[PDB]
């Protein structure tokens, strides 16, 4: 049909019960008097109402009726097109079971009252499955059979009221049992849900495609990744919408112990579905029944893993009843992915973003009145990194806490809890936010959903550094043909100068967060001075890490520290040192050439770390990402003092000019020392004042928040005099000249 | 509430004492608002981490079934516990068996003053003891 969807408005006819059949229904199709436009529904649902229509009188282009829309569960503006439907059955005689809920709670014989209105004025034709309006229960009747041995399509007479099974339906049929909190815009991931639906359909509705492709031994979908979340309970509202098949209900599996019988029934179900068309019934307690090499180091867990491998390698692509995401424990999942079915493909899982939080908030608002002016954008922003079951659970808890607080503050609510009082005392957006802050998501941290050690603005300046990072991001995505016709991409590796704590790791993390990347923030003497021998060992470890986490920007900062100047040319130690140096040269001369392995080293001198790479020998282009020069030490000290207690007169420019030779963290140490000295002075003054007050009730008091509530400029100058400047002026000029001449 | 003594099913019987305890809990909850005198997490189960145990696994399954398919209509408030998290079995630690499990409290100087007040209320020990200084 059409690729752009629309929404269907209300019916043109004012009366909802007047659902006039369209002229096209009787024109394109031979719509007789006893049949109307048969509406297709979800999970193999179909309903047609016998109503006489006059196409020659008035062809009203009205929309669907409200009752018809509710019964058929027709989407708003769905493309009403006739396509091949191979999942429709037929029958001869059926038993029209009455509603069990209407029988209970009715005074006297409810069957006599039900049959009184069933024969005449029942609003139901002569067929099985007709729902009738009942008083009480406040629930819908829509049940899906996971695997029914019999068929669901058969005609039934209305004059014979057949007895039901006697079991009332307590569960809310319209809703879904699983995915209670794990609900996002498309159920977590649109791509993953689409892939699951396609696997469920094509393997069950297009067996010819599988036969021509020849993948018979393929199991199906056994996903991982989203383990432990409400994605563990993501079976319903995705399979409930997809529905379930019939036949081959289950094995007996009733011994309550099932030592080897659990494996026997599992193998039988795996083999039975390979030649049948049963539904993919999600395994209840899938991790519990199948330890999957996670529970015990004995035989049960390994046996579970092996049985999972056999089932994934022993089931055809017809049912694929495999738990996804959290199938087994995340640490040791079942071998259903290790065997056929997920051994070559991953799951397109959507990350927890503000979209999932907003969808959960919308679902909650539809379910209950959160607030009159609930800031769902604020809720989504506060739980942007946490979306899914955690976000919905936290929002529900916050709303419940806010509503409870509002009800308690409104009155005692111990004699007559007014429904208007509770609904009006909605969970205020501020109150809900406060309760959510008091609450927590399932994840240990909501900020752990991104890779960001430092903000892009936290790294002061970095103008040419950010320029180089953006160029690397773009020319590889913008103009990759420009690089290809131009040859190869530029070499990596920066050489910073000055003191340590230059922010190279911080700037790299800032860029990676701005690039939504997990930069491999490498340490110092952790690649060259490798602990497993020569530098080649750590180089290969980093290569494997970058290949498994591409792009993992191997931020091998502090090349001067990376070398660590091992030395020791005596006996076998000299051999080890020479091997380490040669391995470092080899890694710098060919390594994992992907994942943007940029090593922003520290350049204490021209030969302090790898003079050959410092010369244009190893690096064809020693691309040092220049940063804009700022008094970032002054700004950092200002932020720290704001975090502490220094105010009033602060000759920050007058003092920072004395030692301008800083590398961000260089002057921060002096600031920290001055802050510590000021805090010690304040504590001493407080102790002296307390002693004076103890000696005499009115002797002394506290001057301010600190003995020096302003900047302890005297203490700062005293610390500076006790310490020394970072470098001399002649040495600084020589270093600047050396950097410029290169 | 019913105290968590593991020796109940552990007898000459078939371990049915667990089922009897569940039935008694249901009867009391129907009778009135009852609780679960849950002992420390170790007393219940390590979640079959050390061993499974035939009667042990059966009792664990029965407990999980009672906790999950609890009397949702009766709203039987089964009081959970918080011992060492390692002692906590995962099923109750998972939502569905135990509804919501919370942390374990800790003491402080104000609580120290409160306990000192309780002790002094027990008996007037001294007339010069600085309870705040001690706490």
């Amino acid at each position: 049909n059409r690729p752009n969807r629309l929404i269907v408005d209300e019916a043109i006819n004012e009366d909802n019960s007047v659902v006039s059949l369209s002229q096209p229904k009787m024109d394109e199709l031979q719509l007789f008097r006893g049949d109307t436009v048969l509406l297709k529904g979800k999970k193999r649902r179909e309903a047609v109402c016998i109503v006489l229509s006059d196409d020659t009188c008035s062809d009203e282009k009205i929309r669907m009726n409200r009752v018809v829309r509710n019964n058929l569960r027709v989407r708003l503006g769905d493309v009403i097109s006739i396509q091949p439907c191979p999942d429709v059955k037929y029958g001869k005689r059926i038993h029209v079971l009455p509603i069990d809920d209407t029988v209970e709670g009715i005074t006297g014989n409810l069957f006599e009252v039900y049959l009184k209105p069933y024969f005449l004025e029942a609003y139901r034709p002569i067929r099985k499955g007709d729902i009738f309006l009942v008083r009480g229960g406040m629930r819908a009747v829509e049940f899906k059979v996971v695997e029914t041995d019999p068929s669901p399509y058969c005609i039934v007479a209305p004059d014979t009221v057949i007895h039901c099974e006697g079991e009332p339906i307590k569960r809310e049929d319209e809703e879904e049992s699983l995915n209670e909190v794990g609900y996002d815009d498309i159920g977590g991931c649109r791509k993953q849900l689409a892939q699951i639906k396609e696997m469920v359909e094509l393997p069950l509705r297009h067996p010819a495609l599988f036969k021509a492709i020849g993948v018979k031994p393929p199991r199906g979908i056994l996903l991982y990744g989203p383990p432990g979340t409400g994605k563990t309970l993501i079976a319903r509202a995705v399979a409930n919408e997809t529905g379930a098949f019939f036949f081959l209900i289950n094995g007996p599996e009733i011994m309550s112990k099932l030592a080897g019988e659990s494996e026997s029934n599992l193998r039988k179900a795996f083999e039975e579905a390979e030649k049948n068309a049963p539904a993919i019934i999600f395994i209840d307690e899938l991790d519990a029944i199948a330890p999957k090499r996670e529970k015990t180091h004995g035989e049960v867990e390994r046996r579970i893993v092996s049985q999972l491998l056999t089932l994934m390698d022993g089931l055809k692509q017809r049912a694929h009843v495999i738990v996804m995401a959290a199938t087994n424990r995340p640490n040791s999942i079942d071998p259903a992915l290790r065997r056929f079915g997920r051994f070559d493909r991953e799951v397109d899982i959507g990350i927890p973003d503000a979209t999932g939080r907003l969808e959960i908030l919308q679902i909650h608002t539809k379910n209950m009145k959160l607030a009159d002016d609930v800031d769902l954008e604020q809720v989504a922003n506060e739980t942007h990194g946490h979306v899914g079951a955690d976000l919905a659970a936290l929002c529900s808890e916050a709303a419940l806490q806010a509503i409870r607080k509002k009800m308690d503050l409104i009155d005692l609510e111990d004699e007559t809890i007014d429904a208007e009082v509770m609904n009006s005392l909605a969970v205020t957006m501020d109150d809900f936010r406060w309760a959510l802050s008091q609450s927590n998501p399932s994840a240990l941290r909501e900020t752990v959903v991104e890779v960001p050690q430092v903000t892009w603005e936290d790294i002061g300046g970095l103008e040419d550094v950010k320029r180089e990072l953006q160029e690397l991001v773009q020319y590889p995505v913008e103009h990759p043909d420009k690089f290809l016709k131009f040859g190869m991409t530029p070499s990596k590796g920066v050489l910073f100068y000055g003191p340590p704590g230059c922010g190279k790791t911080l700037l790299a993390k800032a860029i990676a967060n701005e690039c939504q990347a997990n930069f491999i923030s490498i340490k110092g003497p952790e690649l060259l001075t490798m602990w497993f021998g020569e530098s080649e060992a750590n180089v290969r470890e980093i290569f494997d890490k970058a290949r498994q986490a591409a792009p993992c920007v191997l931020f091998f900062d502090e090349l001067d520290s990376i070398a660590k100047a091992r030395g020791g040319n005596i006996g076998d130690g000299g051999g080890a040192a020479d091997r380490v140096i040669n391995q470092i040269l080899t890694e710098m001369d060919g390594m994992s050439t992907k994942k943007n392995v940029f090593i922003i080293g520290a350049t204490n001198r021209p030969d302090i770390i790898d003079p050959a790479i410092l010369r244009p020998g190893r690096l064809d282009q020693l691309i040092y990402i220049p940063l804009p020069d700022e008094k970032s030490r002054v700004a950092i000290l200002k932020a720290n003092l704001r975090k502490s207690p220094v105010a009033k007169d602060v000759d920050l420019e007058f003092l920072a000019k004395m030692t301008n030779g800083f590398s961000g963290a260089d002057l921060t140490e002096i600031c920290q020392r001055a802050c510590k000295l000021a805090i010690r002075e304040s504590i001493e003054s407080e102790i002296r004042r307390e002693r004076e007050r103890q000696t005499n009730p009115s002797a002394m008091e506290v001057e301010e928040d600190d003995p020096v509530p302003e900047i302890r400029r005297d203490h700062f100058e005293e610390a500076m005099r006790f310490a020394r400047r970072s470098v001399s002026d002649n040495d600084i000029r020589k270093y600047e000249m050396f950097a410029q001449t290169l």
